[PDB]
């Protein structure tokens, strides 16, 4: 079904201007910022969604990344899909390739420790990463099958949690400034 979930967070730093707009349509205009993360998706996530997305203005000045976002519980695990970025190419350690929707995308592992998230602010949790070995183009409508990204990590042994939390797909940003707007659906 279509998007039934709003995230829109900020840690404070900088100015994040974002746009709930009707359907899974947003926008954000952000400013000199610290870390934050705005998109629309999904209140419990799914291993077998395919999500499509249409971005119309992708235009970081800085460190921003256009990608898949999600949690799960049990174990607790962060996770991406990143179609597009800034200045900064998130990567971490790296644990092979997965071809999906037309693009590369190399997966990577980065676990962090005494660190934020949906279960406390000093918490343990592992990343999972998918990161697209150039920057995929925006404006037309695209897809991201997130069931090959699940079965890929699943055998480079990164299993996902069985409980879902959100799984939207966001704008975030890191130290920069910049103009953004995306359909989901």
């Amino acid at each position: 079904a279509s998007t039934d979930y709003w995230h829109f967070w900020t840690d404070g730093g900088g100015i994040v201007n974002a746009v709930n707009g009707s359907g899974g349509n947003y926008s954000v205009n952000w400013s000199n910022t610290g870390n934050f993360v705005v998109g629309k998706g999904w209140t419990t996530g799914s291993p077998f969604r395919t999500i499509n997305y249409n971005a119309g203005v992708w235009a970081p000045n800085g460190n921003g990344y256009l990608t898949l976002y999600g949690w799960t519980r049990s174990p607790l695990i962060e996770y991406y899909v990143v179609d597009s970025w800034g200045t900064y190419r998130p990567t971490g350690t790296y644990k092979g390739t997965v071809k999906s929707d037309g693009g590369t995308y190399d997966i990577y592992t980065t676990t962090r420790y005494n660190a934020p998230s949906i279960d406390g602010d000093r918490t343990t949790f592992t990343q999972y990463w998918s990161v697209r070995q150039s920057k995929r183009p925006t404006g037309s409508n695209a897809t991201i099958t997130f069931s090959n990204h699940v079965n890929a990590w699943k055998s480079h042994g990164m299993n996902l949690g069985s409980n879902w939390a959100y799984q939207v797909m966001a704008t975030e940003g890191y130290q920069s400034s910049g103009c953004s707007n995306v359909t989901v659906w």
